[PDB]
């Protein structure tokens, strides 16, 4: 199976392409791919190109180009992400599971205070992690990563999303409502809210539920920060036209 | 929220319990839990006990005991597991996702030859990994780990399972059948087959499909060895009475 490589701008059908020094070292020295073998190039924004290897630097000539339309209903994963290796994993698994975008949220039981620069460094790191998972998952569109939202910013976003016809689901353990019995197929968009390891506080939960979000449970399974979004995405895929 | 600790044998309602030296160091030195706080003890085989901390060693007196019946339809995760950190992760995420048992399989594109002792060491390691994930997932039943099956052993097991009314699903990328349109709710048992990183060979796939397994796809999402079972478990939870 052909390996995907992200490029800033996909070249035209006739044109050749050179893979960046670091990404091109992964193909010639790490993987060691012979010239004549055919790889796939992507702009990470919907466009894909089937390329044949001509020649440190990797030279591949486009055979054919095409674009992949965005998956509807798109799913946004809102996750309480601290500065940890566990956050990176959540972001990675959700990307493999097919998450369409990410919103980093600082919940009540998080509070790992960052400056303006640190939030920017932190988001750039997550973007690198998502780019890598997306590449290995042969994804045409790399899901965006944006943050870091406060609860009042998130609550305002839930109000805005619900009004625009989106289904906002808060993955909560002690929820009286099940994911199964939800108006999923009718919704034009979806937003999965995953709280921190310490869980969502009652004050935050009420604020989010009052905005239009619904607290939903994922069966008897205890919601784990690493698996919550990936398991919910598998449920959402079946409930919605996402896999149908 | 109370922490779960696995014990070989749960003591009676009146009786006190001492947590093992290594597991008891996790509560007094790692987590530092004050006496008077109440924890949960489990035998890892369906039985749970609510205990109050009396006193290196941790002394907890049972308040009340109870047993959790097995989840039906149970899901068995058959996974091509080599000796890697990626295998451990697959086993961990599936445990969080609610897998009921594991079968380690050596597929055509695996072949990391082990001796009788190594298979035994390897299975004991996976059991430790599953025990840890199960503990953090507050699981009453630790899913068993058994292997290492050959393709003819697996094919014979599929024939046996299908005959006993089980739905055997082979997670395959180029499958013409979708997980959505499957006789899931009627099945009394389920078996998810996850191949290696190199994928399932056509000869193995035919052997498994001829036995009674059905090649099923998980939407547009490229099946990744780490996420395949956890995403499928989320789909299976919705399709079956597992979450209903």
């Amino acid at each position: 199976v052909a390996m995907l490589f992200y490029v800033d701008t996909l070249p035209d059908t006739g044109a050749v392409a050179v893979v960046d020094g670091d990404e091109g070292f992964h193909a010639a020295t790490v993987r060691r791919i012979r010239p004549g073998e055919q790889l796939v190039l992507g702009d990470g924004v919907g466009r894909l190109a089937r390329c044949v290897v001509e020649q440190g630097g990797l030279r591949a000539r486009v055979l054919r180009r095409w674009s992949v339309p965005p998956v509807r209903p798109p799913v946004t994963v809102v996750q309480a992400l601290p500065k940890s290796e566990r956050s990176e994993l959540a972001i990675e698994l959700a990307t493999e599971a097919g998450a369409d975008a990410f919103l980093a949220w600082q919940a009540a039981r998080c509070v790992a205070n960052w400056d303006g620069a640190r939030v920017d460094k932190g988001l750039r790191r997550w973007r690198a992690v998502v780019r890598s998972a997306a590449r290995q998952s042969r994804r045409a569109r790399i899901p965006p990563v944006d943050g870091v939202l406060s609860t009042p910013m998130l609550v305002q976003r839930v109000r805005e999303e619900v009004a625009a016809g989106a289904a906002v689901l808060v993955l909560h353990e002690e929820a009286t409502e099940r994911i199964v019995d939800i108006a999923a197929a009718q919704a034009g968009s979806l937003m999965l809210v995953v709280g921190p390891e310490g869980g969502i506080a009652p004050d935050e939960l009420a604020a989010l539920t009052d905005a239009g979000a619904v607290a939903v449970r994922l069966g008897p399974t205890v919601l784990r920060t690493s698996t919550a979004a990936a398991v919910a995405l598998g449920a959402v895929g079946v409930l919605t036209s996402r896999w149908d």
